[PDB]
């Protein structure tokens, strides 16, 4: 149907906007601490601590399959990156501190993203 195509175009355009958001948030992680999944070879106990691991590469795979239906779903995955790190790692660590800085800098980007998603529909 033509309605299904229109909905598909809206999803494609959201995917475009989320790709630009993802690029902007990942620039706030210049150390690349959040770029890839925590390695279970290198942190064998990880899944005992963290039940829903997340990272920027995993988000990009979902994004490219158009697997985010709305901005809330995308934000959920970004918050998992931050929140997972802030539980597993202690306050005095470069990992924890990187997550704080990513959260703080990312909030700015996300605030305008929300306006754009509502504005453009």
């Amino acid at each position: 149907s033509m309605e299904q195509v229109a909905m598909e175009l809206r999803l494609t355009e959201l995917t475009r906007l989320l790709r630009s958001v993802l690029d902007q948030l990942q620039d706030k992680d210049p150390a690349r601490i959040f770029a890839q999944p925590v390695s279970l070879k290198e942190v064998p106990d990880y899944l005992d601590h963290i039940k829903h691991p997340m990272d920027f590469a995993t988000m990009r795979k979902r994004l490219e399959a158009q697997g985010y239906k709305n901005l809330h779903e995308f934000e959920e995955d970004f918050d998992l990156i931050i929140d997972n790190c802030m539980k597993y790692n202690a306050r005095d660590t470069v990992f924890y501190r990187a997550a704080v800085r990513l959260r703080d800098q990312g909030g700015v980007v996300l605030r305008q993203a929300r306006r754009e998603v509502d504005s453009i529909g």
